[PDB]
DNA sequence: GGTCAGAAAATCGGTTGTGGTCAGCTGCTGCCACCGGTTAACCTCCAATTCTGCTGCCAGCCT
């Protein structure tokens, strides 16, 4: 079917979680392409997913942030 | 024009705090399900064929 099509499930999946801000970008912008993006966003909002990339965007335990905010002082 | 204390991020984890929450009985209380005993005019005996082997039976030579 279109299964391997899916971006989310085409490689390894514990990319999906890795904790540097950087690491995962490349990991939510491949759910651009993603056929499913609508039904699988609103799933994840309601539901409310604690962590990692979900509809191509990241989460945080209740909400959406933008970028992950990085280890270390943030910028003045 | 470079080194050292403080501030500010998640992060892994302990506290903690109470706010329900669900069950675990626990009486307990009513009830209900189930088992056992009892009834004192009289009237006291049932509703097909084919083949093989076994046993019961009667005349009848033999002693
Ligand atoms: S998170 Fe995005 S890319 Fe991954 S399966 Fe869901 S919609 Fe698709």
């Amino acid at each position: 079917q279109r299964l391997p099509v899916l971006p989310c499930h085409v490689g390894d999946p514990d990319l999906w979680f890795a904790d540097t801000p950087a690491g995962l970008e490349v990991a939510k912008t491949l759910c651009v392409s993603c056929p499913i993006r609508r039904q699988c966003l609103a799933a994840a909002l309601q539901r409310a997913e604690p962590w990692g990339v979900w509809g191509g965007e990241i989460f945080d335990q209740g909400s959406i942030v933008s970028h992950k905010r990085p280890r270390g002082r943030p910028r003045k």
